């Protein structure tokens, strides 16, 4: 058919679109995160070492994967680079993309552990390296079938760098399950686990609050010393119990309310030492002054603890939701490409060519968006874009 003219002429304007909107924001966005953790001494702790690893994983996407992904648009007919670069590029493409997804899955669980068990800390430098290594080891095992099986290449060196359904059909199915849907399910579970964790934490703080106040009236209306003795001990327990629901202020220039329990317990011990000697009327007067410590520190500590754990949980879910949501158009399409044979797989491959760039920008700017809710990071970025540093 001479009428049938598949020009397939030019797509340079789309490459300029992807550099300006996807590639540059990826490279620059992750360089700033790396710069911040590296040369800002106030940002160097166990969490940001894992976050910097994520920034490296996404910086390597826009530095190696995404630039060569444009040559598949300019020269969609045939692979221009040497043959050995085609399995290498596909390998790094699966490696780094999986490393970004599994990084957030670990961060999501780490944040949940920090809510259920705030005691463990200094979560040392080694615990970070263990988590870093495992994530990178998981991603290698998922990206390793690509170079092992290899391109489908006698040959005129005519190579199409693509994951065909005939050759990698079993990989595209189970490789999407392990790399995307498995950490997706984990983050759904840890989501509802966090809702239950923040509510159980608030209800316990509420009962510790009532325990203190109820025992105060027990002390005031007390007639016997033995009643005051087992009323301050129960207060001292509930005071330490509510204080253990928050990591020490050791681990911020403004007021620290968590110290009010150190003050509270110290007074309770003295007021109980008076109860041990027998000075009841003098001990009840000291328990009345426990309200001064309560009205100043304890009252605003309970709201500051619940509100901050609630706000940080909501913003962490949103940014981890949009990341997963923008990677959904690719993997859902990638699965049905194998599990649907009625579908036209020519246009179904065209959609994968588009949906990857939705996921690329989703991974590339993901560390930047996440760090733009930490003021120390933002103030560092504002000095870097003006080329200030120190
Ligand atoms: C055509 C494209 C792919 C190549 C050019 C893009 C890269 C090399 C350029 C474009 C914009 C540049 C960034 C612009 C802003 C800054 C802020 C500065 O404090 C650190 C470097 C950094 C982050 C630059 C790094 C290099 C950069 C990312
Ligand atoms: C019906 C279930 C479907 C979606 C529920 C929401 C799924 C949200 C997926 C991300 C949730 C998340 O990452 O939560 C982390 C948590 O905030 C800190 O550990
Ligand atoms: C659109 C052009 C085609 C060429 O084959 N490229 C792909 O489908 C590429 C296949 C990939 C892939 C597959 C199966 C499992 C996976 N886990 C992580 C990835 C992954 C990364 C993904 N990259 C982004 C796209
Ligand atoms: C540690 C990583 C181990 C987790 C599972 C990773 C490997 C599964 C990869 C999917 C199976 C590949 C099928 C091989 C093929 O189709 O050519």
């Amino acid at each position: 058919m001479k009428q049938i003219v598949e020009e397939q002429g030019n797509k340079l304007h789309w490459a300029a679109l992807l550099i300006l909107m996807v590639i540059i924001p990826t490279i620059g966005g992750n360089t700033l995160v790396i710069l911040a953790v590296s040369l800002e001494k106030k940002l160097q702790y166990a969490t940001n070492y894992f976050l910097m690893s994520l920034a490296v994983a996404d910086l390597l996407v826009g530095l190696f994967v995404m630039p060569i992904a444009l040559l598949t648009i300019m020269f969609e007919a045939m692979w221009p680079l040497p043959l050995v670069l085609c399995p290498a590029w596909l390998f790094l493409d699966v490696l780094f993309s999986t490393a970004s997804i599994w990084h957030l899955c670990a961060i999501s669980v780490d944040r949940y552990i920090a809510i259920k068990k705030p005691i463990q800390a200094n979560n040392s430098r080694a615990t970070a390296f263990i988590k870093i290594t495992v994530v990178w080891l998981i991603s290698i095992g998922i990206a390793i079938p690509v170079p092992i099986k290899g391109i489908e290449t006698d040959n005129p060196n005519n190579i199409t760098c693509v994951l065909t359904k005939e050759r990698f059909g079993d990989f595209m199915l189970f490789g999407s399950l392990a790399a995307f849907f498995t950490p997706l399910a984990i983050m759904i579970v840890t989501y509802f686990l966090t809702i239950h964790a923040l509510q159980k934490k608030a209800a316990d703080l509420e009962d510790n609050w009532e325990t203190l106040n109820d025992n105060l009236k027990v002390i005031e209306k007390a007639d016997n010393a033995a009643q005051v003795k087992d009323a301050l001990t129960k207060m001292r327990a509930a005071a330490l119990d509510a204080q253990k629901a928050t990591p020490p202020k050791l681990e911020p220039e403004m007021k620290d309310f968590r110290h009010g329990f150190d003050i509270l317990v110290g007074q309770i011990d003295d007021a109980l030492k008076l109860a041990n000697e027998g000075k009841v009327k003098e001990a009840q007067a000291a328990a009345e002054q426990l309200k001064t410590t309560r009205n100043a520190y304890i009252q605003k500590y309970l709201v500051q603890t619940i509100s901050n754990e609630q706000r940080a949980s909501k913003v962490l879910g949103i940014v981890f939701f949009l990341f997963l949501l923008m990677w959904c158009p690719f993997f859902i399409t990638n699965i049905t490409l194998v599990l649907c044979d009625s579908c036209n797989q020519t246009t179904l491959q065209m959609l994968l060519e588009i949906f990857v760039w939705i996921g690329y920008v989703s991974s590339g700017v993901n560390p930047l968006v996440y760090t733009l809710f930490n003021k120390t990071f933002r103030d560092a970025f504002g000095r870097y874009i003006t080329c200030n540093y120190r």
